[PDB]
């Protein structure tokens, strides 16, 4: 019984029960992703941004079967082209926009990666991506508002591959915490 979150704290609670078992039902867990209303005050706490670079801010390790996680994207900031390790990722808008842009895998061909689509992600809304549909890069491409999302990937990993877009060619990237539980990880 899939209950409207009323908090942060309330929707990592449904996250839990939602994750008990082995399996994912990705449409229940992208639907409490998007109604939980962001509500800054409930996350100003991971919310801690950097200069020049998006940064990674734990907030959940989900008893060991996810990682829950707040990325705070600066004007102009965004990620590389990327997959997810085998793992669902659910992204989710607290504030702002960013630019979702969708990519295939590449063949061992070097060659041009050419953008499949590209949409905007608007605050509330929830996007979620896997390996088996493709690899993206997210953006802020906003140069006045900076950007604050949630994701939540399933099973937790800590590497995955950047891809060159000008070749496909991957490197193997280890993802760092900017933040863990609101403290400052260096
Ligand atoms: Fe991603």
């Amino acid at each position: 019984e899939l209950l409207k979150p009323r908090t942060l704290a309330d929707l990592i609670r449904i996250l839990h029960e939602l994750f008990a078992g082995d399996e994912v039902n990705v449409e229940e867990v992208q639907a409490v992703l998007e109604a939980y209303e962001s509500n800054p005050a409930e996350w100003a706490l991971y919310a801690k941004f950097d200069q020049y670079r998006y940064t990674r801010n734990l907030v959940d390790q989900g008893n060991g079967k996810f990682n829950l996680m707040i990325l705070c994207w600066g004007e102009g900031h965004g990620s590389s082209i990327h997959d997810h390790t085998d793992s669902h990722c659910f992204l989710k808008l607290l504030q702002g926009n960013l630019k979702e842009t969708l990519f295939d895998w590449p063949d061992k061909k070097s060659n041009e990666m050419i953008k499949k689509s590209e949409r905007t992600l608007r605050e509330n809304q929830c996007a979620y991506i896997n390996d088996s549909i493709g690899l993206h890069r997210v953006e802020n491409v906003s140069h006045t508002e900076p950007a604050v999302s949630l994701h939540l990937f399933s099973p937790p990993f800590d590497t995955c591959h950047a891809f060159d877009q000008r070749t496909g060619h991957k490197n193997k990237v280890t993802m760092t915490f900017h933040s863990k539980f609101g403290i400052r990880t260096p």
